[PDB]
């Protein structure tokens, strides 16, 4: 499954609603249909028999199943079998052993508990493992706390350290990054900033809620014009420089090269 | 003993200062009765003496020793056999085998050295281990470093890091955890803002190095009426949705409903 | 010994010998360059440069290509040829990379994920007598495209890699090295990127630019107000037993701590 060569706009999608993965589909770049927390308890078999009779591209889809050791989870499984798709989502992952017994399975590992943040390495590590994700809210709910942002809507300081602890342990061994979903669905300016800063680190995916927010996440994926002109501007200029050399008032050598390619690239 | 349900006002009182226990216990929810860093070395064999001298609740006292590997550990412990105190505070907590060496005593481990930090996992998951506590002040000390906050009061980024770090080696060993003392008696704004912001991530405690501070403490641990509101609507609005839905312009699911839930119960 | 030099370290690349002296002159330590700073064409002509043109081995310290490339073994044999004894290594990523450097002391400077990661093991390798970080190499190998945001902070993960390599050094007695101030001109953020480097217990800010030296060895001394408040509560101490009130603040024994600190760090 060729997850880096699609977009960086990802949709949750219920998926004990079928009428609605065909749009889900058309709007995202890829659709994870939802088993666990978007559906409820008793919705969950329908969920299962709506997953096998409405396929989407299994290219462009993953399905979030239920967290490792419930019964939800096996149920899950034995009704996974009777579909194309080949990429799961763990939540509330929080060992290497949860991802191991998912094999042969491609896992995006979402990590939104404090033993799962402290597993990070481990988690990434395992052989399955194709991605890391982390969820604020869980992280929030499961460490007895009531609000994963501030009064003016920045994350507080646990929740931006597990987001890093993710990237990084996603990033040392070569697993897909996702970032974190936007719950304040009209804050469109709160999710471009997010979204860019993601793109920025080195993030592949944000995820969505709402479709309404797959664009805001794709141009924001997208260099700014300005970046853009910037990375021509200092490629240009290294042309004719050996090593480091001074550009706009800034040292500038092999990894700032690599920032201006990046964004060529991106675009 | 029940901890975790104790209230999140914690306060230290040296203790080489019977004649301020009761005024502590009065004051607190929990009192940490202090042999370490709050009690001069001289004074020490003092405060062991008052310790045995002028008991106060076991079930609202913890006591903190000194540092494992020293003379005054050694002590203090030949002290505490004398007293009905079971639960320990172990500064400068650097290993699971400086934990593992207090048992059968619970013990809190209080995470302020580097060392600590990059051992909090381990440190948190020691048997014996019941709550975790970080210290700013020793962890810039042992640093080489020389203040714990930038110029505007915002702890620097390696004290933030390590606050993080003791959240999470707690809450994923199942061990209560404790934000750190605020050092400012007289900012209450900022004893204010750090309390909700700790109550808000899950800490159960935040320690007090002044009784003044209780009350702020206690404010800041209950959630606003306005938040207490929004709890009530989106739990109500919720017995007629299944799963995620849409509620005043956000997306609602299962975490935030427990979140909603975490508000009524630290109230009602 | 490097650990008694002043806190003010600059990068000069090794192809220029001609600068060699000026930065010796300038700084505290001069750390000469074989890795990013130098084109891979000008490589040859600066191991040429580092045997024909000595600095203090004392005071310098030279950076090599990373663990497996083929520069590094060009480099180690053009150092045996020298009386240099401590290396710094980029994209420190294991134990194992600063171990197969002995005898020499190595100076590991972590700037990719996997680093990250493995800081504590890296720290604690024998050879290894400190530890740096690298922002941009760090932004480049996660696959981003800048270490600031608008504003001129450090993105998240920059500033979480930061206290990592800073909490691993220092659990193992290792110097702390801040990372370069790539705006050569913007001696304001120098300052207080320095200043606070300093307050948090790093022993060194490198630099780029000989301007930058001044910069960093006054951040580095304590203000007359902070030198006047350390006076004043250590003197207050005397007079007092264990915790005390000092002018709106607790203290205890780690506060007097800072105190001394500040006063080492002025004489
Ligand atoms: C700062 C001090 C010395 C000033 O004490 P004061 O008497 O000079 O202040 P006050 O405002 O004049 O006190 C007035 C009233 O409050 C009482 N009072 C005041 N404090 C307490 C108390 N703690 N417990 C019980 N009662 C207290 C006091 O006795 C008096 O009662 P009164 O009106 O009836 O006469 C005092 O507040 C105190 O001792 N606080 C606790 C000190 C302590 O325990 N420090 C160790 C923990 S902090 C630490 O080590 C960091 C960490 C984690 O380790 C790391 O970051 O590295
Ligand atoms: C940027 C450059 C090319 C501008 O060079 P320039 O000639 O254009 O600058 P200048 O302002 O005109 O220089 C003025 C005078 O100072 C001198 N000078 C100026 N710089 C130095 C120096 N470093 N050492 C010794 N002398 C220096 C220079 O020779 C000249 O002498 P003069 O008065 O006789 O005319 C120059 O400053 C330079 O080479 N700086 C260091 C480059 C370097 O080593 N980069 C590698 C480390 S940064 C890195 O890799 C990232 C990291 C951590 O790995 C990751 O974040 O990933
Ligand atoms: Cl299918
Ligand atoms: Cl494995
Ligand atoms: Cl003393
Ligand atoms: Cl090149
Ligand atoms: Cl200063
Ligand atoms: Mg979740
Ligand atoms: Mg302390
Ligand atoms: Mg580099």
């Amino acid at each position: 499954m060729n997850l880096r060569a699609a977009g960086p706009g990802w949709l949750f999608c219920p998926a004990d609603r079928p009428e609605r993965f065909a749009k889900a589909a058309a709007a995202a770049d890829v659709v994870i249909l939802d088993l666990e927390d978007g559906v409820a308890e008793a919705q969950k078999p329908a969920a299962r028999n709506a997953l096998r009779d409405t396929p989407l591209d299994p290219e462009r889809t993953v399905v979030r199943i239920n967290a490792g050791g419930t019964a939800d989870q096996a149920r899950d499984l034995e009704a996974l079998a009777g579909t194309a798709y080949t990429t799961v989502m763990l939540p509330k992952a929080e060992s290497a052993a949860q991802v191991i017994e998912l094999a042969p399975r491609d896992v995006i590992a979402l990590v939104e508990t404090a033993r799962g943040a402290v597993c990070a390495a481990e988690i990434a590590a395992a052989d399955p493992t194709v991605g890391m994700m982390w969820g604020a809210e869980d992280l929030i709910a499961t460490l007895g706390g009531s609000s994963s942002r501030r009064a003016d809507g920045a994350y507080r300081d646990v929740a931006r350290h597990v987001r890093s602890t993710i990237l990084l342990a996603a990033s040392a061994f070569g697993r897909l990054a996702l970032d974190a979903v936007h719950l304040d669905i009209l804050d469109v300016e709160g999710l471009q900033e997010e979204a860019r800063d993601a793109a920025a680190v080195g993030f592949d995916v944000t995820v969505c809620i709402h479709p309404s927010q797959i664009p805001v996440v794709r141009k924001a994926y997208r260099p700014s014009h300005e970046k853009l002109a910037w990375a021509r501007r200092v490629l240009a200029a290294s042309r004719s420089e050996r090593g480091a050399f001074a550009f706009e008032g800034q040292m500038v050598d092999s990894p700032v090269l690599t920032h201006a390619e990046t964004m060529l690239r991106r675009a």
